[PDB]
């Protein structure tokens, strides 16, 4: 009863307008060997969202670092962008420096589903994580009354950059996984001749021909990925509201 | 392709398990609880077996929550009882809750699980389901990153305690950089409430669009910070040495 | 291309969200034996549009006396309804009294063909007068770069009111007709008959058959509509950007 | 509901006979670098027509000083337009310099949509403003009982061509606008770049960095433009029916 | 009902997932000069598919010597493919030494119709027998409830490259047939010439002219045929499930 | 390129013309509690059909024992079959007891799928076992060149009603199963609890809890089955061909 | 209904299978420069059938003389068609050398139109009459119950190759036509100046200017056709019956 | 590539207009009892159609004898009908006491199938013989050029109504079949019991189970069938061209 891009798929080609310009997608950010992180919020002047837009701009630096753009979308206009933008600056004291796609006749928001039963005319806060390729690579979709944790989309890219360099597949919750901690998948053999070569050579430690594992990421990168996490976990030291 | 939508009731279907036949939603609206239902690509996989250990581990968490598992993919009842061995024997784990036997792709393209990564097995996807039956959240990852199992357990919490305050839940809550562990009031869609907003005094405001109050008592905060303190933490003692 | 609503058609039946709450139209204003003016404009916070409400604003009271309720539309969400009233308070002193249609999916613009090819999101400046009977009575379309000139819609009303309640036709640039100044036209003669009986007739001054006319509207009838000429002819004694 | 040509579009090309010759539309006017109002009129021989007819003819100097041509329209054959037009000189005094499409099969009428729910067989009171490069830029639709005010047809003209000239939109009943006067309004600014460069200079009058205006238009522009307003509000002088 | 590939048409082109690698049927097997045995079961890790994997293994070597690969089929996945020949070594000490094709999705079920009314999600136990030049010459589809006589599989192919080779039909039950035992059949004469020179011939043993037979096939591949049916009838002197 | 009759389904509804006369199937047989064989040949007075015709004949009393009545089918006249079965009985010595189908313009044959692509015009070696509830149980398609094996049909009866009787799957060769002998094998558990419960109960023999057998036929079952096979194997005491 | 060729239609092109080999029509006829009568029967070993061959055998060397060729059709196989023509040779004491067509799934049947409604399986008794351009020049159908008289078929071949050789139409009943006995027609005049030439020319015996005839045949062609139906009226000498 | 009415169908329903006036078929002979011999020619007033007319005048006796009634068709209008019956009564001094169908637009042709590839305006020499339950039993096709021989009807319907009274089939040649002579068939068994029957009677004379006859005609039914032949056959006493 909805229709949608796949993992796996080209995001589709589309041009938008945002508040900084008229672009393409996904090459825009192709162009610049940019992953990018789309995200879609209901409405401008609206609360939840407006934290989403600070907790991204406060975590700008860290996407910058791993190679990743952010674009917002909502079915506001541009003027609405820009004047909201304005009220976070002078109320919150963050200033949002990525850009907002202006979706008014849901043209984007069909296209890409964002249109869910809890409203008609508002889009749910949907996520396409998309790599250097184009490629869209993790979907997320959170509902109006619930705002993301946007240091998991953090971990969601370097461990997908991890996996791809290292040709590995990432455990549940990498890099504290109970099982192999930091450790990193081997992919599993697909033949009898693949399983008895995994078997026999003493390669990588194993549970079974099924479940091997090594240790190839940097300490920095095990680090890095555990300071999302930790930050997530922290109360925060102070409150913006406190000295606004 | 196609899919449920949030806000939606979960499609009504019957399945097979390894624990028996079920109607879904309905055999969760029954007992009054929400369910998590979880896809994975196949069984005797090393990703999929460390998420199904990660879910077994926080067994009780979601239980505290009123919320049953419920895995999924494209093999037999015969081959997920001997996974489920095998994890038993090999991690020394039990994995308490049950999995769907979905061979012909019936359950995965009613619910849009099959993705462009693979022609013939589920992504990751993850339908969050209350005790109405109604689809609340869905996360699609690929084949190639487990989830993130705790950001489950902060989602149902943050939910319920929304549906239970009349609230909205900031970013990254309990740990917003701007409210803390506050919650948010619902904005004003009128003039009128937008004036009696702001003339009220109730509430903390930045302006008739931002009021937010604390009233979720210190236990539903600590136990939704609780479940990212885990995820953030360096485990005590690797399952893989003692097995 | 594209479809619309025509004169002498009921208003379409539709439920609209608005800046006041949710209301049926044209029930809502039938309901109360009114007529409304429904004006479109393509977003919130753009300057032609202020001025268009700052200026349906100060002649709120003359659409009042003439029993004429205003309801405004666009593609922008309640929020931006709201803030942007708030800053034309805040900015020109003047409160806008009426609702605004919130449209973001388009779905009302598209069911009254106000999306024309100067914009693909924003809707053209229309306007829909609708008498108190829910029926169409005429339809203005003025485009993004030009203002609308209000006193003729508050002209369209009077003139139209007239008509029905007198029986008769309304000149051109009544009521200031250079052939018969502030006269009313009778409606021309369909048969040889009704031809024949009209010119027998001494009941009215003729040009020939099918051109007749008398004096039927009220001094004050006719005042009323000069006065509204008269205010959209002379430069206003004092702009409100001064007052700042 | 009934389909049309949109604002922004080019005006549909068609060949069309009228009282002086077959032309094609909007080719004859292009060619002469002319804009023209196209209007359509139920039938010839009725009397609200007529004043408009007159109202034109009185305004033919004033639409040739902006540059404008005027073509009519109805569902009557060449001989009844030739026919009415010499009666309207018989009895009112005034010549009709302009010519009048003839639309018997309503081939004209249905392409332009000039078919409403008044009439099954007459056409509405339908305006297209086309400007020189054949692009619709406004539309209006009167109903059979009321005559439209055709300073305001002239006033439109002037204020287009002033704005597509000076880079303008123009305010509300401009030059009469209750904020800015006279004032012609700078296009807001569509990026966070723009908005931010408007408001560091000082080039402009603001309320906000989305509402900028200044005073370009000759006092020439202004005056001619307050003229046509002045005429409207004027009880004439002397009406014609006492000049036959 | 439910469609299929039929006996003398080329098996479907297809590429398959086995637990050996990806092959195209029928050109893996036609390119080697091979026959092949394609086959279904419901599921791995069930009962009677076991018994009838290890048949087919233990029979492996005299598929070899007609020159006849083996290939399985059903819906689960390689890794399970993998873990059940694991699983049937370890607990029957028999290695399957043939691929096994990975369907999860049922494509290849359907295109084969393979999906019967016992169940909607597992294959029934279905037998294509292909020859070297890729075309279907027998099939059988054996239910859930009853494992194959796999000795009747080897007669099959036996008798075909027989016929094949002779220039011959195959009665009933060969080489044991009740009325000419290890005789072959000549094809019947299809005209009124050739069934008056079959009669005139005396070539062959007749009982009339629709049914003429001799004795070519060697000794050898009698002794194989009746070795193979031997094997059928005779109790096994030890159970593998006593051996392990 | 063609549909069947699945396992598991009702044999349709169907009057068939035998050289017995005009009966409905499957209800004929339903009604007086017997099992079918349907088989079909592709022609009367053709030599492989012949030494099938005689096979079933000299197993018709094995059939009795089991309750399973025999039905032929072939494109040929009613008047075809008479001739053909007067001619088996004066040149071999065997009266064919049980009906064939008269099916000339194909209708039963395109009804059961029995038209394959070796002959456009005769049908394959098709056989349908059918139990005494209607339902098809198995289906075998052998070509025009191979004689089938009749013990093997005998064999199917009797391990199909032995397994619905015990509540039995029947292993793969059984009677003489390399790896259980005459075991029958207890369905396979499909939850964990009944998994468990396996295990734990030792009720039967098991390699696994997904593999537990135990020996419930009679000596008789086991030796009848037996027997079906051992004559397979034989070579004929004397070939019906010399004492013609 | 039921769909036929037609008289003046080339024979359809089709490949058919006889008991003389698999032949095209009507080319292996018209390279040959030979007609051919195509007659079906309902089923081989039918009685009524049976007396039509022997007629058509008896009548072989009357159809040779003519240069027509027979060709047999039925549902039944070659194989009965071989048996059928033995069994007339053995009982009857005639040898048939004419070909049947076997047409078991009644494609060429269908083709021609022959299944009507006395049998859904066996084609009714058809005749068709083909020229040696492969052109039908007559069509027959008669039914189960009813032989035909070949003698009427002798006849009509003889009078088409006489009209079309002398370029004459052939009265009814000829050569015993009641009005001009052996006399044949000279096709009607079809324009004024035709029929007056006609009647002026005194050439042909004439009772109008549409009917005109003279004796243009042989003695032997006369003679020839008389002969048929003497035959055809004649209580035989002797029955074969009596002799067998 | 041509569409008729078949042999065992009723008579389609319709009115027809003749020359006596308007009747439906088949009802107006069914409700007499009667049978119907409808027959078609191309044209009136040409010469073929008019000897064809004047065979069955000549025979109008002996068709009402067997209580058939005779009907004409062609597309002439009744008109012509009159004209030329009145012609060949004064020019042949015949008079034609039976009716002909006007069919100018080709409604009953095309509905009968009549319009074949030698004419595209004429209707061919068709013949229905229906029954008096309006059964069609038999369909001639004769060409332009060829005159049909009236004996062989009388023929078909009084062999048709002895198998009908007698419950038996027709011989080739009837009344003086070769084998059989003036015998009747007994339809053959269609079952093996009915054939064991038929052989073990002794009741008929048989050559085989599936040829038996005897000689249930009358004399006088056996001489009338045989005049019709003898008549046939007989060079003409006098010609009626000459004694005209």
């Amino acid at each position: 009863p909805g229709s949608i891009p796949l993992i796996g798929e080209r995001f589709p080609e589309m041009e938008v307008t945002t508040d900084h310009g008229v672009i393409k997608l996904p090459d825009h950010y192709v162009s610049q060997g940019k992953w990018f992180v789309l995200f879609s919020h209901p409405a401008d002047f609206t609360p939840v969202s407006t934290t989403e837009f600070v907790s991204f701009a406060r975590r700008y630096e860290d996407f910058q670092r791993l190679g990743v753009d952010l674009i917002g979308l909502s079915v506001d206009s541009v003027f609405s962008h820009i004047k909201w933008k304005e009220a976070i600056e002078r109320h919150i004291g963050v200033r949002i420096p990525f850009p907002i796609i202006a979706d008014p006749q849901g043209t984007v928001a069909r296209r890409l589903g964002l249109l869910h039963a809890e409203s008609a005319t508002h889009t749910v806060r949907g996520v396409f994580i998309v790599d250097a390729r184009g490629v869209i690579r993790t979907m997320l979709y959170y509902p109006m009354e619930l705002g993301r944790l946007v240091d998991e989309i953090l971990r969601i890219v370097k461990a997908l950059k991890l996996g791809d360099s290292l040709k590995r597949a990432v455990p549940a919750d990498w890099p504290n996984n109970e099982i192999i901690g930091e450790g990193l998948i081997v992919p599993p053999p697909t033949t009898e001749d693949q399983a008895r070569a995994r078997m026999e050579s003493g390669q990588y430690r194993s549970l079974d021909w099924w479940f091997s594992w090594d240790t190839p990421a940097s300490r920095d990168d095990v680090e890095e990925a555990r300071r999302y996490l930790r930050r997530a976990a922290e109360k925060p030291a102070k409150l913006l509201y406190e000295e606004a």
